[PDB]
């Protein structure tokens, strides 16, 4: 039905388990023809990733700590052992100390702010600038964000400035690389049920509120995000760059409950 | 004649010389009645600040390194020596490596990204959470930003995500402290003639373009910014918090030149 990534290959970052946004995206991209490589943040994740990657015809899995520039250098050296070029990158990496994603934003620690900034924001710049070197004929990349970046979500705390910075960087990178025909966009996802509850202390409440008050009366699925990614990483979105694209079932447009 | 800050006391951060945004602000707030305390970064700045502060009837000058939490604690102990409470805080503190405010954003270094984030963004959180302890009956604070945070200005580079993160944190802090009747807002200033060229490589060109293409055909003055600060820090803006307020002579509204 759709094979618009036939012959294409790319890197998926951020798979932790079968409920990860990065995994939902990977399944859709592979279904459209893409060959996939995966980073993984640790062995316990790597163990879950192996059987998943096999279901998308991949055994290309590379350990990487995105807080460490040398680790990211090594990631791309490993990619190049097999692939001279890349067509796309998916960056779906959200991290902060979850114990600080509770209570007022002002209690955010300097150390958590720095680490959250490096992992949730700057790692996209690090990854993009390495990957662009493998795109001599252009390509496309996405990162993931959330509307809590510039409207206030309780407990989201350190993740908010991080995601706002990430959105800003997405636009600057789109401008840096547009002349090379590399497009750079972000998906601003809504909360995904089950994932949300695991990701932050009030996640279940955030997802429930979002479902009850979105125009479509449902939360976004992993498959919806994957399909939006397929759009943003394929020729279908040839006219689109630097876009913060809401895939949140319309939640963002609602001013107050009906 | 204006005297709406009669009897009020406030902290001014970011005076480096008599062309600093923080200084234009200080002059306006003092003219409206405010008593001022000033932070200063380093001894040469201190020597410049002494005669300036005297012209606004202040000798209340306190050293502070906004990268050093211990130093910020000491700043507030020194304030508490004279003043049980504060009515307002002006945060006009921005820094990035000038060598990296040119060329593509993607060449931003990790260390510069981190330092720019800590100085230009997180220091506002550090300062606000200390200052709120001096505002038992409420008060008002502002920070300074620029529209390059979410629309791409050439060479603005690392400052862009930092300002975007700052704008995000402004809104989160406004929610944290609103229950205490502390209002927190940002002025998104346009470029100021002469300060602009001193601040960034192509600053003169940014200022000239903004002047030629703004609806008002002029650049914002230090006094304009100070008057807007006076609004945002006095009773006049009692209905305003979490606002990113553009004081850029309307430049932001223009889609393309006439």
């Amino acid at each position: 039905m759709i094979n618009i990534l036939k012959g294409k290959r790319g890197l998926i970052m951020g798979v932790a388990n079968d409920h990860s946004i990065a995994w939902g995206i990977a399944k859709v991209l592979h279904s459209a023809g893409a060959q996939l490589a995966f980073s993984y943040q640790g062995e316990s994740i790597g163990k879950r990733l192996k059987p998943l990657a096999l279901t998308v015809d991949s055994d290309f899995m590379i350990p990487c700590n995105v807080e460490d520039p040398s680790s990211m250098d090594l990631l791309f050296e490993r990619i190049k052992e097999r692939w001279e070029t890349l067509d796309f990158v998916v960056h779906s990496i959200a991290f902060s100390d979850k114990n600080e994603l509770r209570g007022p934003y002002y209690n955010t620690s300097r150390d958590n702010f720095i680490q959250t900034m490096l992992v949730s924001c700057f790692s996209f710049t690090e990854i993009v600038r390495r990957a662009a070197q493998l795109m001599p004929h252009g390509g496309a990349m996405i990162t993931l964000t959330y509307g809590g970046s510039m409207r206030v979500v309780p407990n989201y705390n350190a993740m908010a400035p991080a995601k706002s910075a990430l959105e800003s960087s997405t636009k600057y990178l789109a401008c840096d690389y547009g002349g090379m025909n590399i497009r750079i966009n972000a998906i601003s996802a809504g909360p995904v049920r089950t994932l949300a509850g695991a990701s932050i202390s009030n996640g279940r409440d955030i997802a429930a509120w979002s479902k009850e008050n979105s125009p479509l009366k449902r939360t976004v699925s992993l498959e919806d995000i994957g399909n939006s990614a397929l759009y943003l990483l394929s020729y279908l979105s040839n006219g689109v760059t630097g876009e913060i694209h809401y895939v949140d079932c319309g939640y963002n447009i609602v001013a107050m409950p009906s």
